[PDB]
């Protein structure tokens, strides 16, 4: 009978579930858990987990959608759930996790917390005929749990046992996703209003199925620029760039573009201004003050006129034979590189081009992932094949057919995978006038998901809705890769100024941030504010440039 007790805990394993088919398969209590080194201390809490909508798909494989959910003895009054990653399919500990490289869970902080696993199982639901873990999507109703319906199914089961369990409602839900958690988090913003009071969507994939669009174009933009062959005949993408090509690419969009914001720091934060003037086939090498583009063949400190070609071709974004941009264009940023002591950053070439030693293609967009989840998941209907002819697909990807597939229905998939992922809505009213209030960000060097399309987005929004900026804000990462690394200030504690501008009605003006990596700028720490849009940092003009608090959000110089 007591609430909030361990009898209150297993009894849950009565209790009457929001869907008649959730089947509670552990309900255990948790001593607390000391700190770690990496980890906040977890309080005394009751771990719930189990599944909702066990069933067999079209494809003859089990589907159902998994939750763990977590409730301390000792609560705040707020229910949190963390978003997803990847094309999701497993159920992480469901501690909270709040991004922005933290310390701190939301359960470390007392909130009562849930995860979902989208509705398939990265363990189950592999299958060798359909490129492994993206099989889900030879399912249509796996379709609409991984774009709406888990999230959705999880939040109402997480609210239905905290009510239970402590005998009152939340006061307040919270969710914070990036990536594909930050697609789910504009989607319960546009789809399930009254869900989350506060939302944070970092790096959000809302026009996923468009990835693999690009994902065939860089591909086929960056084979004129590279070196050899794979196994079966395909350009190998990842010789295109050496790591020092790359590295001097940045440092010659720093030389362009870094002191547009006033202060020589390795950081472009006056993205706008980078834009409109760098040009690779025009720019300087700084190193020497020659034009970065060869004049005669390779060396070390140029760059060759097919390398320059290519790259500026996938920066710019897929278009079809009429000329009809396809998704959108990429900003130059130092973060496409990055020198950490010796050790190159990995973390915006893996996306579209691949390790350079390998004699394989491992771009996420040539054969990885990404490439494999457009042809089973968001291609309608799907495109199952061998793993090894996946790379070959995007070469022979064709931009006036291929795109018409993600809006398209056929047979039993009732519904495109825009329609079930895409979270394009600017009708945020009913969101807003709730009291809803949502963070936005994203790294400028992400090349997985544009920052210029979040913030085109966020024009968007600003004209179908005047005064946005008070109740939703995008904070941009100058330097940032997806969700983290690079060189830039991409730690950070987004909760924090979340629960303050739901309750307190505190907008967040700025955004404390620091760098997890700060050997890429050769110091020991850099703190840096983060600036809603169109805002951006400002150097005071005195002071340690690695401390934040010598700088201040304002327009470009
Ligand atoms: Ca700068
Ligand atoms: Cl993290
Ligand atoms: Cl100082």
């Amino acid at each position: 009978v007591p609430l909030a007790s361990r009898a209150a805990c297993e009894a849950l394993k009565d209790m009457v579930w929001p869907n008649a088919a959730t089947v509670v398969e552990v309900a255990a209590w948790r001593d607390a858990a000391p700190a770690t080194a990496s980890a906040a201390a977890l309080p005394e809490h009751c771990e719930v987990s189990g599944a909702i909508a066990k069933r067999t798909g079209i494809d003859g494989y089990p589907y159902e959608i998994k939750f763990r959910l977590r409730m301390p003895a000792e609560w705040n009054g707020r229910f949190f759930m963390e978003g997803g990653s990847g094309t999701n399919g497993s159920l992480s500990a469901a501690t909270g996790s709040i991004g922005g490289g933290q310390i701190a869970s939301a359960l470390s902080r007392n909130f009562a917390t849930i995860a979902t696993d989208g509705g398939h199982d990265n363990a189950v639901n592999d299958n060798p005929d359909a490129l492994g873990t993206v099989a889900f999507g030879l399912d249509p109703q796996a379709r609409l749990d991984m774009g709406y319906n888990s999230y959705d199914q999880v939040t109402q089961a997480g609210k239905a046992a905290v009510a239970r369990f402590y005998g009152r409602a939340a006061d307040k839900s919270y969710f914070i996703g990036c990536s594909e958690g930050g697609r789910e988090g504009m989607m319960l913003s546009q789809r399930f209003p009254s869900h989350y009071d506060g939302i944070v969507a970092g790096a959000p994939g809302y026009q996923l199925p468009k990835a693999g669009i690009s994902g065939a174009w860089t591909t086929q933009s960056l084979a004129p620029a590279a070196v050899g062959l794979d196994a079966q005949g395909v350009p190998l993408i990842n010789k295109s760039f050496s790591d020092a090509d790359l590295h001097l690419l940045s440092q010659a969009i720093l030389g362009t573009c870094d002191a547009l914001d006033g202060l020589a720091d390795g950081i472009v934060d006056n993205y706008r201004a980078c834009q409109a003037a760098f040009d690779p086939a025009t720019a300087a090498n700084p190193a020497n003050g020659q034009a970065l583009q060869c004049v005669g063949a390779k060396t070390a400190d140029c760059l060759s006129p097919v390398q320059v070609t290519a790259i500026k071709r996938a920066m710019a974004g897929p278009v079809n034979s009429a000329g009809t941009p396809l998704y959108n264009r990429w900003a130059w940023d130092a973060g496409m590189s990055g020198l950490s002591g010796t050790t190159y950053n990995q973390g915006w070439r893996s996306w579209w081009l691949g390790s350079f030693n390998s004699s394989a293609n491992n771009a996420q967009r040539v054969s990885g992932f990404s490439a494999r989840s457009w042809l089973v998941d968001f291609a309608t209907p799907p495109e199952p094949m061998p793993m090894t002819q996946v790379a070959a697909r995007m070469m022979k990807f064709d931009f006036d057919i291929d795109p018409l597939k993600i809006w398209a229905t056929s047979g039993q998939f009732t519904q495109s995978s825009m329609d079930w992922h895409g979270a394009t809505s600017t009708d945020l009213a009913a969101f807003r006038d709730r009291g809803g209030k949502m963070i936005l960000y994203h790294g400028m060097s992400d090349a997985a998901f544009s920052a210029l399309d979040t913030a085109d987005y966020y024009e968007r929004l600003g004209a179908a809705m005047p005064g946005a900026a008070g109740f939703a804000r995008l904070f941009l990462v100058p330097g940032m890769n997806h969700c983290s690394g690079g060189p830039g200030t991409d730690r950070f504690d987004m909760l924090t100024p979340l629960v303050a501008w739901v309750e307190r009605g505190e907008a967040p003006d700025q955004i404390s941030a620091w760098s997890g990596t700060p050997g890429y700028f050769g110091v020991a720490a850099r703190t840096r504010p983060l600036c809603p849009y169109p805002q951006i940092a400002r150097y005071k003009g005195s002071g340690d440039i690695n401390t934040e608090a010598n700088f201040a959000c304002a327009a470009p110089p």
